[PDB]
C-alpha cells in the first residue's frame, strides 16, 4: 500500500554511488509527521549484477532487528525507481566527531566499540558480514547512541580497514569484520590508521607483511585487545573462537561495561547533540 506520494521531499541529504538521499516527512497514517531518510535508486544505473546486490541489501534490512543497526521502515519501488524508508539520524557521524575531536579518550572508545559489538554479532548471528566498517558507516541518534548503517550489509571498499584475507581476495568471513573493529578501535585511540603506506599498494602490503608498532600511551588493556584482534589467522584472530562475541565482552579493555544497561541504552553516551535570566 506505500508508495513515493505518501511522502513531502524536505532537503537531500546526499547522493553518490547508491543514489540519492532525502529527508522526507510521512503525510500519511499512524506514523504521519514522522521524518525519514529516502534512500532513491535508479534502475537505468543499475547492471543485471548490481539488481541482485540491492535485492539482497532490503531481503537483509527485513531480516535485521537490532537497537544499533538503522531501521527499514518502508520499501517500494517504481517504473525506473527503488526506495528505502530507513531512521533519520540527527546526531552526525563517528568521522565527523573524530576529524574534530583529533582523538578520544579510552572511556569514550570503550562506549561506542561495546555498541558495535553487539550489532556486529547480531548481524553474525544472521549470516551477514560488513564489507566497509569506516567510520563513515557509524551515524549517531539524537541520544548519542550508535546506528550501523546499511552500506556496507552483505552475506571495492576503503584498504585501510581490510582485513589480511580481504586484502588477498581470499574470502571475507565475521572474523575479517574484527579486524576491521580493532582497525576502528586503533584510529579512534591514536587518531592514526595502523596500516598505512606511501599509497594504496604499500598499505594493502603492510596489512599482510608489516608487524604493528603498538604505540605506548595506549593502555595495557587495549594494547591486549588490538595484538588479539590483528592475527593475520582468520582462524587466531579475537572473535573466531568457541565462544565468539563473548571472547570480545569479557576481554579486560570492557571490564567496566555493563552489557545489560549498555544494549536498553541505559549508558550516558560521550556526546549529547544540540539560561541567563536571574531574579532574586
Ligand atoms: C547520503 C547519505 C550517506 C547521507 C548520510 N547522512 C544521514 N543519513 C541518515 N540516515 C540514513 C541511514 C541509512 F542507513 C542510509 O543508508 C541512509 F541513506 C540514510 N540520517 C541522517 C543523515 N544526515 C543528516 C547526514 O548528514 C548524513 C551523515
Amino acid at each position: 500500500k506505500a508508495d513515493p506520494s505518501q511522502f513531502e521531499l524536505l532537503k537531500v541529504l546526499g547522493q553518490g554511488s547508491f543514489g540519492k538521499v532525502f529527508l522526507v516527512k510521512k503525510i500519511s497514517g499512524s506514523d504521519a509527521r514522522q521524518l525519514y531518510a529516502m534512500k532513491v535508486l535508479k534502475k537505468a544505473t543499475l547492471k543485471v549484477r548490481d539488481r541482485v546486490r540491492t535485492k539482497m541489501e532490503r531481503d537483509i534490512l527485513v531480516e535485521v532487528n537490532h537497537p544499533f543497526i538503522v531501521k527499514l521502515h518502508y520499501a517500494f519501488q517504481t517504473e525506473g525507481k527503488l526506495y528505502l524508508i530507513l531512521d533519520f539520524l540527527r546526531g552526525g557521524d563517528l568521522f565527523t566527531r573524530l576529524s574534530k575531536e583529533v582523538m578520544f579518550t579510552e572511556e569514550d572508545v570503550k562506549f561506542y566499540l561495546a555498541e558495535l559489538a553487539l550489532a556486529l554479532d547480531h548481524l553474525h548471528s544472521l549470516g551477514i558480514i560488513y564489507r566497509d566498517l569506516k567510520p563513515e558507516n557509524i551515524l549517531l541518534d539524537e541520544e548519542g547512541h550508535i546506528k550501523l548503517t546499511d552500506f556496507g550489509l552483505s552475506k571495492c571498499g576503503t584498504v585501510e580497514y581490510m582485513a589480511p584475507e580481504v586484502v588477498n581476495r581470499r574470502g571475507h568471513t565475521q572474523s575479517a569484520d574484527w579486524w576491521s573493529f580493532g582497525v576502528l578501535m586503533f584510529e579512534m585511540l591514536t587518531g592514526t590508521l595502523p596500516f598505512q603506506g606511501k599509497d594504496r599498494k604499500e598499505t594493502m602490503t603492510m596489512i599482510l607483511k608489516a608487524k604493528l608498532g603498538m604505540p605506548q600511551f595506549l593502555s595495557p588493556e587495549a594494547q591486549s585487545l588490538l595484538r588479539m584482534l590483528f592475527k593475520r589467522n582468520p582462524a587466531n584472530r579475537l572473535g573466531a573462537g568457541p565462544d565468539g562475541v563473548e571472547e570480545i565482552k569479557r576481554h579486560s579493555f570492557f571490564s567496566t561495561i555493563d552489557w545489560n544497561k549498555l544494549y536498553r541504552r541505559e549508558i550516558h553516551p560521550p556526546f549529547k547533540p544540540a539560561t541567563f535570566y536571574f531574579d532574586p
